[PDB]
C-alpha cells in the first residue's frame, strides 16, 4: 500500500526520521516514499536516495547542495499543491505552519506534524477541515515526544472521563532546577545550559513555561475537546528552592495551570535528564502513569514516524 | 453507526462492562447495542434493558431470572449462527474459549476479550482467521486489564523494535508477598487472601506464576509476532526473604521467563496494592515505562469498552 510523503523541515527530526523511513519503508506491508523534503533552501523532488539527502544535509547544510538533483523553490502553499503528497509531515520549527496545514487539508492530504503552535492553538480548525476532506491530522511528537502520551489518550481510555493530568514535559527546565538545586544560580544554570545547547540564546520558551503551556492545551484539546477558559502560565524565575521542584503542567476540564510544583520524592513526576512523565486520572482506572524520552532526534522521530504508518491506515480521529 | 454486541459471560467484569455501556452507548457517533448476554444459565436474547439484567445477575446469580425472558440453552456456537451480533466480547472464564472464537471470525465477526488463554495460546491462528474474513481481534484486558498496554505496543511504537519487557502483572502475588514481608507464613498470607477474594480455593493459577506466564505470552506474541522458544516459569512458593520482592514478567525476543525477584525500592516495578508496571525497552525510546491498575469489574471493563469501540471502528491490527 504506496504512500508519498513530502517532509517538511529537514533538521535534527527530520534527518532522524529519514533514518527510521530508511530501515522500515516497508512496514506492515505498506511501502513509504519521500517524494520531497523541503528546508529554508528549498525542496528537493523526485526519485532522490533518503540517505543521501540526509547525508548531504548533514555535511554541507542545505539541501541545495544535493547532487545529481534539481531543486524548487516552493513556497508552503505551492508545495502541497505542485507536489501532491498523500501526507505532508511538518517537522519545522515554523510557528505559522497552520497555514499550509490548511491547504493540505482542503486537498484531503493527511497531515503529520512534530510541530507544537499549530496544534496548541488551531486544533478545532484543523480537526474540522480534516473531517470535512476525509483525512487525518497526527501530532504525537509534540508533546513528550516519541513517547506515546498523545496515542494512549485519544485512541485508547476510550470509555473514561479525564478528571485532570499532571505532567513534566520540559526537560530544559528539569536542568535548570537540578543545577539550581546542586549549588548554582539561576543565571549561572541558564549560563551552562546554553553552553550546552539544551538552552537558546534567547532561553525565554523553556524558562518562562511557554513550550509546557503549548504542550498543556495539546493536552486539554485531545482529551475535553476545547479550549480552556482558565489559564495560569509561570514559569521558574522566581524559584528559590529547587529542590524535588519540576516545572508542572495541570490540566483538567476547562482549565491549565503550569507552574513551578513541589514533588515528594517518590512522586512519578520527579523525573531527571531527558524524562517526561504524566499521571492521568480517569474515573474508572485512577491514575495511569506514562514515562518516557520527552526529546531527542531518533526519539522525536519514533513518534512521527508511529503517526505515518496511521495516516497511512486511515488511523480515525476519535478525539 | 449501529452495532450489535454478544456479551460471553457476565461475572464482575461483564456486569462493570454493562454500566459503562449503558453510560457510553452513543460515543463517537457509534451506537452500541447489547443483543445478547450469556452465562452458565444460558443466553437472554432480544430487547431486553441492559441494567436490568445486571440487576437481576447480581440479586440472584442468573440470568434466567429476568422478567419477560427467558433464556435459551446456546452451545457458542449456536449463539454465533443464531445471533449474528457483529462483536462478539468475552469476558469468561472459559478456557478454551479460543473454539468458539474460530466461529465467530469464521463468520466476519470481530472477537474483544479479556480472557487470555485463547490468546496466550492462539494468537497466530486467530489472527490468520481474523485477516482471513475482514475481522479483528483486540484483547486489551488480557494485560494489566485496563492499563492500556497492549494499545501501546499493538498500534504505537510502530517504528520501534522491542528489545525487552519488563513487568509485574499479578496483583495476588504482590498481596501474598508484601504479607510474607510484614511477618506471615506463605500459607498464612495465602489463606487470608482467599478469605478476601485475591486468590481462589485453588490458588495455583496466581501462586504458580501461570497468570503471569500466559500475560508474557501476550506480550510477546505483540511484540514479536511469533511463540518464544524458550520459557521459564517459576512462582512464589520458595521465596523466604519476601521483602521488596514481586513476581517478575520478563520478555525478549525467543524468550519469557516468570520468576519472583528482588528489587530496589526506586524500581517502577515495585508496584504496591492493585497496581500494575511495564518496563518497554525499545531501540529508539530506551525504557518506557506504563503503570496502572491490573484488576477490578470497572478496571477490567474499561480496557473491554476501547476495545469495543475500536472494533466497531475496524481499527487494523498491525500486530
Ligand atoms: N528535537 C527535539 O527533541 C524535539 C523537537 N520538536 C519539534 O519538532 C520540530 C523540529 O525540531 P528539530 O529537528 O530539533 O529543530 P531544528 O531547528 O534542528 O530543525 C528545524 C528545521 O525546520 C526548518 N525550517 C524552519 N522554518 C522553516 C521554513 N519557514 N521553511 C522551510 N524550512 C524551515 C529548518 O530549516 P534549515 O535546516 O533550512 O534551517 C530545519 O531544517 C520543531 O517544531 C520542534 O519544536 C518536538 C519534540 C522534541
Ligand atoms: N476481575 C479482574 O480484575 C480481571 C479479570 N480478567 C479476566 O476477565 C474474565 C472475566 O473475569 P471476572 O468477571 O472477574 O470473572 P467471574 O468469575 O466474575 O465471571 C466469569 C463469568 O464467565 C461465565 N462463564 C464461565 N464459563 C462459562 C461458560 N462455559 N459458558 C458461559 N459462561 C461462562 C460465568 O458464568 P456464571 O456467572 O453463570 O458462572 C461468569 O458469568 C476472566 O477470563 C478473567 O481472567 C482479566 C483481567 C482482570
Ligand atoms: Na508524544
Ligand atoms: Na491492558
Amino acid at each position: 500500500m504506496k504512500v508519498n510523503i513530502s517532509i517538511f523541515g529537514f533538521g535534527t527530526v527530520g534527518r532522524a526520521l529519514a533514518e527510521i523511513i530508511a530501515e522500515k519503508s516497508r512496514i506492515f506491508g505498506v511501502e513509504l516514499n519521500v517524494i520531497s523534503i523541503t528546508d529554508r533552501s528549498g525542496t528537493i523532488w523526485g526519485d532522490f536516495d533518503l540517505l543521501e539527502a540526509k547525508e548531504v544535509k548533514e555535511s554541507t547544510g542545505k539541501l541545495s547542495n544535493i547532487g545529481d538533483y534539481e531543486v524548487y523553490n516552493f513556497s508552503p502553499q505551492e508545495l502541497v499543491e505542485e507536489v501532491k503528497p498523500n501526507i505532508l509531515v511538518d517537522v519545522s520549527s515554523w510557528d505559522e505552519a497552520h497555514e499550509m496545514y490548511k491547504v493540505a487539508l482542503g486537498e484531503g492530504i493527511s497531515v503529520v506534524t512534530s510541530n507544537k503552535p499549530p496544534i496548541a492553538n488551531y486544533y478545532d480548525e484543523l480537526m474540522n477541515l480534516a473531517k470535512e476532506n476525509n483525512a487525518g491530522i497526527f501530532f504525537e511528537s509534540t508533546v513528550m515526544a516519541g513517547t506515546p502520551i498523545i496515542g494512549v489518550l485519544r485512541e485508547n481510555l476510550l470509555g473514561e472521563n479525564i478528571k485532570r493530568i499532571d505532567a513534566v514535559v520540559n526537560a530544559s527546565t528539569t536542568f535548570i532546577l537540578t543545577k539550581m538545586s546542586e549549588g548554582k544560580t539561576l543565571d549561572d544554570a541558564i549560563e551552562e545550559a546554553k553552553s550546552l545547547g539544551i538552552l537558546e540564546e534567547d532561553p525565554s520558551k523553556d524558562i518562562d513555561g511557554i513550550d509546557a503551556y503549548y504542550k498543556a492545551k495539546i493536552l486539554h484539546w485531545v482529551s475535553y475537546g476545547e479550549p480552556p477558559e482558565e489559564e495560569e502560565r509561570l514559569g521558574i524565575r522566581e524559584v528559590r528552592d529547587a529542590r524535588n521542584v519540576r516545572l508542572v503542567a495541570q490540566v483538567s476540564k476547562g482549565k491549565i495551570s503550569v507552574k513551578p510544583r513541589k514533588l515528594s520524592s517518590d512522586n512519578p513526576l520527579l523525573v531527571e535528564g531527558v524524562q517526561n512523565a504524566a499521571v492521568i486520572r480517569t474515573n474508572n482506572l485512577g491514575e495511569v502513569i506514562l514515562k518516557g524520552p520527552g526529546g531527542g532526534g531518533r526519539v522525536t522521530a519514533s513518534g512521527v514516524f508511529t503517526d505515518i504508518i496511521k495516516a497511512t491506515l486511515k488511523f480515525p480521529n476519535l478525539r
